[PDB]
């Protein structure tokens, strides 16, 4: 989608 696992870790 757009690096969704990677917001994951932004949170």
């Amino acid at each position: 989608g757009s690096n969704k696992g990677a917001i994951i870790g932004l949170m």
